[PDB]
């Protein structure tokens, strides 16, 4: 599959770490389309971009978006294809 497109919920330390303007450069980095959201007191993320760019994605993320973050768990779901995505957008 050229393309994936992942759900992706990010745990620990992850909010009031600037985990979202973070995460956005992330996402120019490797030519990710989707979201970053605070969602309770965790941060979740639909991500969708050529494969390994996705893997490059979810490493940066996970490894600390932010370096004042903690990401101490993640879970990810594969999801098919969202052809309304055309940026990335802290929301």
């Amino acid at each position: 599959r050229h393309m994936r497109h992942i759900h992706l919920q990010v745990f620990g330390r992850v909010q009031g770490v600037g985990f979202r303007y973070f995460t956005q450069r992330i996402a120019m980095n490797y030519n990710i389309v989707g979201t970053v959201q605070n969602v309770d007191d965790y941060v979740e993320i639909y991500a969708q971009g050529d494969d390994a760019d996705i893997e490059r994605f979810i490493q940066g993320v996970i490894e600390g978006a932010s370096p004042a973050s903690n990401v101490t768990s993640h879970q990810l779901e594969e999801l098919e294809l969202n052809q309304k995505l055309s940026d990335f957008r802290s929301i």
